[PDB]
């Protein structure tokens, strides 16, 4: 039991790499960026599905975004906006040039933006909707990634994650394999203190089911 949640935990961080990649001066740039976003999403000024608005955590969906259970689906070409230029030009380049991931690989970025208490269930990002690997980028403060998350269901049977991930303002994270694939991963709403936001870098699969 012990030495099962060692190695399951030495697979998860076989999939895991991180860095620390954008400096202050660059997280305050982009982070009024995304300031930007929040402010045109009030404004109704992105197209329908663009902003997903929940209680403690929006999430703004550019270049594509998705949708009973595991039946996540890509919306119709030109549904959601575009990915903004900014993103391009502050993050995707700088990605590109520290060799993170190929250049033209992201088709997708999704801001999620979290109220202090806010979080994320237990999850896999869905499979057939997106390649590996899945590109983290932090930024507004610290805060931390959880996987393997029966604890969020089960905390009388189990109370910790296999392994939390300390995700810094300013680093990359790069999930892949096991990580990305073979285990599920949160936020806990209690390591969220502050205003915390994430841009996902992905790219969606030829055969991703659309609507
Ligand atoms: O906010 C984060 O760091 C993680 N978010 C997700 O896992 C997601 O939106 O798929
Ligand atoms: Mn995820």
């Amino acid at each position: 039991q012990q030495l099962q949640k060692e190695e399951e935990a030495r697979k998860v961080k076989s999939g895991i790499r991180q860095m620390r990649l954008f400096s202050q001066d660059e997280c305050a740039k982009i982070e009024a960026r995304i300031d930007e976003v929040v402010s045109r999403a009030e404004k109704g000024l992105y197209n329908e599905h663009t902003v997903d608005r929940a209680p403690l955590r929006n999430k703004y969906f550019f270049g594509e975004g998705y949708t009973g259970p595991g039946q996540e689906r890509l919306y119709p070409p030109g549904d959601v906006d575009e990915i903004p230029e900014w993103v391009h030009q502050l993050v995707i380049q700088k990605l590109v040039e520290h060799r993170v991931i190929p250049e033209g690989f992201v088709n997708s970025a999704v801001i999620n933006d979290y109220q202090p208490g806010g979080c994320i269930v237990s999850h896999v990002d869905p499979i057939h909707i997106f390649e590996r690997p899945i590109v983290s980028v932090s930024f507004f403060s610290d805060s931390a990634l959880c996987f393997g998350c029966k604890f969020q269901f089960k905390p009388i049977r189990v109370s910790e994650p296999v392994l939390s991930l300390p995700v810094r303002r300013g680093s990359v994270t790069v999930l892949s394999g096991y990580a990305a694939d073979e285990i599920t991963h949160c936020i806990r709403p209690q390591d969220i203190k502050e205003r915390r936001a994430v841009i996902i870098l992905r790219k969606t699969r030829l055969d991703a089911p659309r609507l």
